[PDB]
């Protein structure tokens, strides 16, 4: 990623070290009036939100290199109340407070433009998943989910794509699908296996039939070919 | 609306013209090749995507002014197929085609943040929506569709707060709900009626319990009081 490069040495140019987040940390959290602006540069984090009652909500993992806002730059105020929960082992995040990035993203318009088609990017992802996941009831949200997960931690196999993230549980699956009922996902999953889309080894997810998730998984499949090329060819 | 009445202004200085559009005609279509930045000054719009079948998806609507992207700024590749259709019975919009924006924001920073901001108000519009549509099945998705729509478009009277668009129907709120048949929506909608949480009369819902529906929509209640306070305070 070059663009992000350039991005992260214009940082340390202005004073912003990186700083190192471990497992389970979190980078902001939803009872802090924080408002940042965190260039994930290294590492695997997800956005999460939690109810009055205990549901945990997963809105979408972030790999670096990417943008996180959680506050409006204009002004400076909170985007909504969310936590950057590090789920890789070691993640790399340059923390910026709020009231510094409007300077400094208008003394270097190149990295503005970065920003900028971060945030264009994080608006097209968000559609794609709001349709895929409406459409077709839970398999749909179970594939959709399935099928981000391919793209962005899948790499080939012989037994398939395998999906490479640690401890991906039926719990997991469930909070970022909408599903709270571990057993409510684990009927959807079973019925993938039986069909064979997908198949559990290893303590990892291997996808079979790619096509099956894509039919269920349209508007997503359509983004990551148009938005990130690069990683849709890598399994096409 | 100062910031984009400023932005209106900009646009007509560089020679982008208003364009007119009436009811059902398409801004940009999902068959279009060509990408652009839609400036909509004033009316009201949906995005859609329809299916090989003939299935509608309404993504969400767009109240003027607000700015939408079909292409990416710095590739100038569509972000995603959709269509923008105008459901009011007029729109004013500023056509942008996409690889002139590049220009016009870096010859003007105020204008840049401008538009930022707006993909901002996207962002996170679109994570709460995404909360509060997944976590309490489909009475939480009719229940966030109505909230959204009590904020935007709703107007206190002696009667509730009554939603103000012309022809508000059962398939349209399934189409923003993501739910198949109107046989669902009519199941919820009328214990929804049932429970004196909202009424139709005149042509138009009512909303007369507004605690109800922040209660399955929290997140976006929360979005609206962070996002759009002016907006939010019009009914609390
Ligand atoms: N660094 C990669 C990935 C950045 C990233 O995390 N993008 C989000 C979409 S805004 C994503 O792919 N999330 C995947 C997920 O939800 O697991 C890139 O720039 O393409
Ligand atoms: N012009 C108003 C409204 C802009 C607008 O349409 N925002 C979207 C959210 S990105 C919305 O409220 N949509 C309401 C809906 O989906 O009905 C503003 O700038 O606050
Ligand atoms: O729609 P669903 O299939 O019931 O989820
Ligand atoms: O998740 P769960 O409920 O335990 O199944
Ligand atoms: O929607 P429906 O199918 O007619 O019920
Ligand atoms: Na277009």
């Amino acid at each position: 990623n070059a663009q992000a490069e350039e991005f992260k040495k214009y940082l340390e140019t202005n004073g912003i070290k990186p700083k190192q987040f471990h497992k389970k940390e979190l980078i902001f959290n939803q009872w802090d009036p924080q408002e940042y602006c965190i260039f994930l540069y290294d590492g695997i984090t997800k956005l999460t939100s939690i109810s009055e009652n205990g549901t945990i909500m997963n809105l979408q993992y972030y790999k670096g290199a990417f943008v996180i806002m959680s506050g409006f730059i204009d002004t400076e105020t909170s985007v909504g109340y969310y936590n950057l929960e590090v789920i890789s082992e070691q993640a790399t995040a340059y923390v910026i407070k709020i009231n510094e990035l409007k300077e400094l993203l208008s003394k270097n318009l190149t990295h503005f433009f970065y920003v900028f088609q971060t945030l264009q990017k994080q608006v097209s992802y968000s559609l794609a998943k709001f349709n895929d996941f409406s459409i077709n009831g839970k398999l749909g949200s179970i594939c959709g989910q399935l099928l981000i997960l391919t793209y962005v931690y899948g790499k080939e196999t012989p037994d398939g794509i395998k999906i490479t993230l640690d401890n991906l549980t039926m719990q997991e699956l469930g909070y970022s699908s909408g599903i709270a009922h571990s057993s409510a996902v684990s009927r959807i999953i079973s019925k993938l296996k039986q069909e064979k889309v997908i198949v559990y080894k290893n303590s990892c997810f291997y996808v079979q039939n790619l096509d099956y998730l894509k039919r269920y998984a349209p508007k997503l499949d359509e983004w990551f070919y148009l938005a990130c090329p690069a990683t849709w060819g890598k399994l096409n």
